[PDB]
């Protein structure tokens, strides 16, 4: 049965919430981006509306078969009325097409629902910055002190810059970096466009990223994975054995791995800066775990919510023990209380 977390109070609304059946009193479906923990149970049968982006909606028609008649895709940042309230969806800055949802009850509420996100001061000023927030449904992923990151921009660069050192010190070597979910394109593309290569990749993947409006995919990406030296594959092969089995799938062409694999936190952080970060290295594989995160930061989700002021928090991620719950709403309070609301 649908938790309250995913329920909007004074609508026949629902978030994320599509793994229940029929939820009682639905009567429209919103779904805030295209990871299968919140699409989980979207499918070619499924018959009621799904509000969603445009990106988020181009998926669901080609990786799901959702029917066109029951995907209602809106544009960014523009108000629009869904039976008979006003909502408008937010760049959630997650994966591609991943939105945040403000919406505008009958009675005068206000309620924001971040979906996934990672905040950023950008978002101080968007429709945001122009009216007060009542209730905020709150991506709580790395709610806790010890979830420092660096930004993406020096991720990147850490990346770029030894993919670009050791092909060039070894022109034999080829680049692999993993993927599970769409998020995260970044990291393959910008080390593809410093060596002058195109990412290959497997033909559903390659389906997967043609979804997305990127501009210039058909310049970063392929399905020839003989002409480029940067390859995907899935975070499961991210391994030893999985590499050194691809190693051999290219038929003497290469003679040297370096994988990356984009995970959000590693305790690493606690004690190392990007610039320290080495790999696991074996024979002539080498695998660097980088922290490219896309969720806020605890210290980036503390200031948008101290910027916000919401008059209550509903937290959406770490709810299912009791530790955890009252840890997360300790941190409101002290929160509330620094920043005087
Ligand atoms: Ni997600």
């Amino acid at each position: 049965t649908c938790p309250f977390y995913k329920k909007i109070p004074g609508t026949g609304f629902t978030v994320d919430a599509f793994q229940y059946g029929v939820v009682e009193g639905c009567t429209a479906y919103f779904l805030t981006h295209f990871h299968s923990d919140h699409y989980a149970g979207l499918s070619k049968h499924f018959t009621f509306p799904v509000y969603c982006s445009e990106i988020t909606g181009n998926l669901l028609k080609n990786k799901l078969h959702v029917q066109e008649q029951y995907i209602h895709p809106l544009p960014l940042d523009t108000e629009c009325i869904v039976n008979g309230v006003k909502v408008v969806l937010l760049d959630a800055n997650h994966c591609p097409g991943a939105v945040m949802i403000l919406f505008y009850l009958p009675n005068g509420t206000v309620i924001l629902h971040t979906g996934d996100f990672r905040a950023d001061p950008s978002m101080e000023r968007s429709l945001l910055a122009d009216q007060k927030v009542h209730m905020l449904y709150l991506d709580t992923t790395y709610c806790s002190p010890e979830y420092t990151f660096p930004s993406q921009q020096e991720v990147i660069r850490f990346a770029i810059n030894t993919a670009f050192e050791a092909v060039t010190l070894n022109p034999h070597a080829l680049v692999v970096c993993g993927t599970y979910s769409i998020g995260k394109e970044k990291v393959f593309l910008a080390i593809a466009d410093v060596l002058g290569s195109k990412v290959g990749m497997s033909q559903e993947k390659y389906k997967t990223l043609q979804c997305l409006n990127i501009p210039e995919i058909n310049s970063l990406i392929t399905t020839d994975m003989c002409s480029s030296l940067v390859h995907l594959l899935p975070m499961m092969q991210i391994n030893f054995k999985g590499l050194q089995s691809h190693l051999k799938k290219c038929g003497g062409k290469y003679n040297q791995i370096l994988a990356f694999r984009p995970t959000g936190w590693t305790h690493s952080n606690k004690f190392t800066r990007i610039a320290d970060v080495i790999p696991q290295t074996k024979g002539n594989i080498s695998i660097y775990g980088i922290p490219y995160s896309e969720h806020s930061s605890y210290l980036e989700m503390k200031r948008f919510v101290q910027w916000l002021k919401p008059q209550k928090i509903i937290p959406t991620v770490n709810v299912g023990t009791w530790k955890s719950r009252s840890t997360m709403e300790k941190y409101f309070r002290e929160w509330k209380l620094e920043a005087g609301y």
